[PDB]
Order: C-alpha cells, then sequence, then structure tokens
C-alpha cells in the first residue's frame, strides 16, 4: 500500500476571504510546494483522490464581493499542474464531507443559505456524471466523512439548531442509511479520517468552545474511545492519513486561524508538531497523491 513519493495536498481554506491555495507537504523532507491556484477560491470545501487525480469538491466562495455556495467539482492533474472543471453537483454544498468507494465520490450534506442538506450524491468519473444516492437519517453540516472497509461514514457537523454527536453509515448494496453509537463528544467541523479498523474523530466544536479531544470508533466493537488530545484545539481543520499516521492541517480555534500541522502516531499514542502552513487557514480540502512533475 504505501508508496514513495506522495504528498500531503491542500487545497483551498479561509482566512479574511476564502483562498485559491493549493500547496503539497512532503513528509519525506519537511517541504512545501506552491502549486497551480484554484480557479475559483472556496472554503468549506473537501477533497480527495481517485486515479491519482485529486478533487475539490463543493465550498463557498467568501469574497469581498459576495458569498456564493459552490456546487463545482474541479479535477486537479499532478502530471500536468492543471486545473479542469467537472460536472457540478446537483446543488451547491458549502461545509461538505466527501469519501470515495469504488472510484466514485460521494458528497455528503452541507448548506446552502439556510439550508440543511441530507442529500447524499455520488460521481461516477468515467462518464462525468452525478447520481443522487439515499439520504442521510439526518441533516449535517460540518460533516466529517470517512470510508472504512467499502462503507461510508457521516460523522457529527450541525443541523441547523444543535451541534451533533451522532453518526451514521451508508450501506452501498442496500442504498441506505443507518445510525452508528452516537460519539462521546458533540463535534463540528471535526476532522474525520481512518486508520486500521477505527474511524478517528478529531478536534471540532461542540457549539462552545473549539476541541482538542481525539475519538476513535472501531466498527468491530461499535465503540467511540479518546486517544491522545491534539496538543491545539481547532474545528474546520483538514485531514488526511499517510504511512499510518493522522495529520491534522489548520483550522480555527476562536482566537487564530492555525497554521499548525501535528501528526498522530497510533502506535505510541502521541501527537507531534511536524511543520506549518505557510499561512493560518482554516476550511481546508486535503488528499494524498503523488507529487507533481
Ligand atoms: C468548514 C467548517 C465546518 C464546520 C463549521 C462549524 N463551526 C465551527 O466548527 C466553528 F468552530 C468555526 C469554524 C471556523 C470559523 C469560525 C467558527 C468563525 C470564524 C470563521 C472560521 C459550523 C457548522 C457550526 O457548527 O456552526 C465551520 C466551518
Amino acid at each position: 500500500a504505501p508508496k514513495v513519493g506522495r504528498l500531503i495536498y491542500t487545497a483551498g481554506g479561509y482566512f479574511r476571504q476564502s483562498l485559491s491555495y493549493l500547496e503539497a507537504y512532503n513528509p519525506s523532507d519537511g517541504t512545501w510546494l506552491r502549486l497551480a491556484d484554484l480557479q475559483v477560491p472556496r472554503s468549506g470545501l473537501a477533497g480527495c483522490v481517485v486515479g491519482g487525480l485529486l478533487y475539490a469538491v463543493g465550498g463557498r466562495n467568501n469574497s469581498p464581493d459576495g458569498n456564493t455556495d459552490s456546487s463545482a467539482l474541479d479535477c486537479y492533474n499532478p502530471m500536468t499542474n492543471q486545473w479542469s472543471p467537472c460536472a457540478p453537483m446537483s446543488v451547491p454544498r458549502n461545509r461538505i464531507g466527501v469519501g470515495v468507494i469504488d472510484g466514485h465520490i460521494y458528497a455528503v450534506g452541507g448548506s446552502h443559505g439556510c439550508i440543511h442538506h441530507n442529500s447524499v450524491e455520488r460521481y461516477e468519473p468515467e462518464r462525468d456524471e452525478w447520481h443522487l444516492v439515499a439520504p442521510m437519517l439526518t441533516r449535517r453540516i460540518g460533516v466529517g466523512v470517512a470510508v472504512l472497509n467499502r462503507l461510508l461514514y457521516a460523522v457529527g457537523g450541525f443541523d441547523g439548531t444543535n451541534r451533533l454527536n451522532s453518526a451514521e453509515c451508508y450501506y452501498p448494496e442496500r442504498n441506505e442509511w443507518r445510525m452508528i453509537t452516537a460519539m462521546n463528544t458533540i463535534r463540528s467541523g471535526a476532522g474525520v479520517c481512518v486508520l486500521h479498523n477505527c474511524i478517528y474523530a478529531a478536534g471540532g466544536y461542540d457549539g462552545q468552545d473549539q476541541l482538542n479531544s481525539v475519538e476513535r470508533y472501531d466498527v468491530e466493537t461499535e465503540t467511540w474511545t479518546f486517544v491522545a488530545p491534539m496538543k491545539h484545539r481547532r474545528s474546520a481543520l483538514g485531514i488526511t492519513v499517510h504511512q499510518g499516521r493522522i495529520y491534522v492541517l489548520g483550522g480555527y480555534d476562536g482566537h487564530t486561524f492555525l497554521d499548525s500541522v501535528e501528526c498522530y502516531d497510533p502506535d505510541t499514542d502521541t501527537w507531534s508538531e511536524v511543520t506549518r502552513m505557510t499561512s493560518g487557514r482554516s476550511g481546508v480540502g486535503v488528499a494524498v497523491t503523488m507529487e507533481p512533475c
């Protein structure tokens, strides 16, 4: 599964306004590469990778000239350092979560103005088409999404009235969502990823405070267990997994837009500061793929 030359890509984000940055971190030498800007600035987007291509999904352009929720899907090819537009989603989705199953991108939840989506749709890259699938049991903006064992998990978020500790799982062969065990902590805007047999939820916002706590859901035992907390509390953070470790990037803590990047080692149950982003920002999309040419 591991291979050389993979970078952690961070796209978009927010600081004073929505951002167009695409930057890639190399854990093997600690360097950051500045790559081609997004065609449209966006925060609250999600990033994912299919077939070596990086996709930026949804979000919102918060600019001095207005606030526009995004239905856009855009594809970055590291071999060309170019972004290419794809077919748009059926609805704008800010503060979205995405997951990849069998080469298809699932776009989950998000907001459009005051509308809080429970709807979900799936993108087929070979056909460049989106199609709706079964909606979630709960409306979720700021939802964390991860895929484990070809099952799709939607974790936490905000339904428009309450931030959520609930979570649910999508079973593709049944086109059905079912609730799973609720988290120990209410979390909107948490970083959600998969490591070994567990879904991790790191940080987020409980309606009062941004969080440094981290918990993981064992899909076998169906229990949530706290692990070591991050050094810096953060919500609306970027997250990914690389070579058996969790990386959290940026976010907002109620006082600062963080540039901090922390790395979690599950064998030692410890977080370590590895690098800083070029500037502090929240609401980024993050994914791992091969380095550009
Ligand atoms: C991508 C994303 C996901 C979830 C959120 C949630 N909010 C936070 O997580 C909150 F902690 C926060 C975070 C960033 C910022 C602020 C406040 C205020 C200043 C601007 C940046 C939203 C749904 C909520 O629960 O209301 C926001 C954004």
